């Protein structure tokens, strides 16, 4: 059972790279904790002022969506996609204390990995002096892309089981219907979830967040709703589809 | 063989029948028109009033991206992901008149589907008010957003790539590298294209667009540098993924 362990973290003008760190010398921290040893999660707690229990909460990816508020930091809790023999969803915990921004997770989230490698591939140029509600922002806005493409694609699987329908009576049908409906089963309780962290982040006066930043997770918002209306649409398909190879045989 | 002549009608506020319609008893009105017969296309040309010759611009699939300036219209050639068993792009024509957004393309365009669907599920009536600087934007970012949606996918294969490289050789790995090359080829080539045109409306003051629309355009300009850059990103991994099956054996 590879445990990676894996720990990424950022920092002030410009382009940072570091682990037993001050973060009195940065504008921001984003430190991304991917599925720690018990031995290297406590080197977290020792770091940040954030206990392990507090933190154990954004490391159990069965986590509900919501946020909690200061004690010394708040907490977000985050649906991503969670890819595998089916597709799913899985919770990030993310931590903003003062300057500092942590995710935590299990299962590594795509929209994670994608800053990380674009971020390290990125110039020293790109403005994040806005940020630590604009981090989070692209965050959420990333794991939303992750949501966004998966049912692009799924869309695109809708459209090849129609005439796959044409077979009919079909065990392999019915079997991938229903893995469909799973996931999209998990998005849609995942989207609303999240939406409903959504909502209270376009909304919120908070510390974590300013007006401009505000502005965003109402776009952010609406695009899940986005997400929502569609992972709802792609079911109605998919009961209908579940209609027609019960009508050809079971 | 068909040709499938698909003319979807729409206008602010919201609805169908061309071949009868009267101008200015809406704010836009879009005519996307899909791959037509000459029949339904002399038709369209009559009712817009663009030369028959004008609108064959926007069927052919070759065309170059560009802006092209007034013969009565304006003129948008665009590159969008096409779809097959592997994967290139295609290009439409965008002409505007006036209040009419016209999207002309031979070829199925995953995009103005997208729209065409979001607007018979979206609400009515107010606001579209910001129509059509915003309506070409809109459209070029579904487009847009396609590309970036394979990429994203594509790099999935590349990682499902990297293992199949430890069966090595597999002239079959070899000819889905040259596979995932013909795709990002096109995109590369695409959205450098794109990425001109979106520069032209990101700047020249134009009648269609507004301030805000060409800040829009921006933003549309940076991810398409992304994309470019993935694609960028993602040949080189192809190129060395070969050097790769090429050390194997051949
Ligand atoms: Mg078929
Ligand atoms: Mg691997
Ligand atoms: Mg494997």
């Amino acid at each position: 059972m590879i445990t990676v362990i894996a720990i990424a973290k950022d920092g002030s003008i410009v382009e940072p790279k570091l682990d037993e760190i001050s973060f009195e010398d940065y504008r921001l921290i984003w430190i991304d904790c991917y599925d720690p040893k018990d031995e290297e999660l406590y080197k977290l707690s020792k770091k940040i002022g954030i206990s392990v229990s507090d933190l154990q909460i954004g490391l159990d990816e069965q986590e509900i969506p919501r946020v909690e508020e200061d004690e010394d930091f708040y907490l977000i809790i985050y649906k991503a996609p969670l890819f595998e023999e089916d597709i799913t969803t899985t919770s990030l915990g993310i931590y903003i204390k003062n300057n500092l921004l942590l995710t935590i997770h299990s299962d590594k989230i795509k929209a994670i990995g994608r800053l990380h490698k674009l971020i390290s591939t990125k110039k020293p140029r790109i403005v994040f002096e806005r940020g630590i509600g604009f981090l989070l922002y692209h965050i959420l806005n990333e794991i939303t892309r992750s949501y966004s493409r998966i049912l692009m694609n799924l869309e695109d699987e809708l459209e090849e089981l129609e005439d796959k329908l044409l077979a009919g009576y079909d065990r392999e049908v019915m079997e991938k219907i229903l893995g469909l409906r799973k996931t999209l089963v998990y998005f849609h309780k995942s989207l609303i979830a999240n939406r409903d962290v959504l909502v209270l982040l376009k909304r919120k006066y908070l510390p974590i967040t300013t007006k401009e930043d505000r502005e965003n997770f109402e776009d952010l918002y609406y695009d899940t709703l986005q997400l929502i209306d569609m992972s709802a649409t792609y079911r109605e398909v998919l009961t209908s589809m579940m209609d027609i190879t019960l009508s050809l045989e079971n």
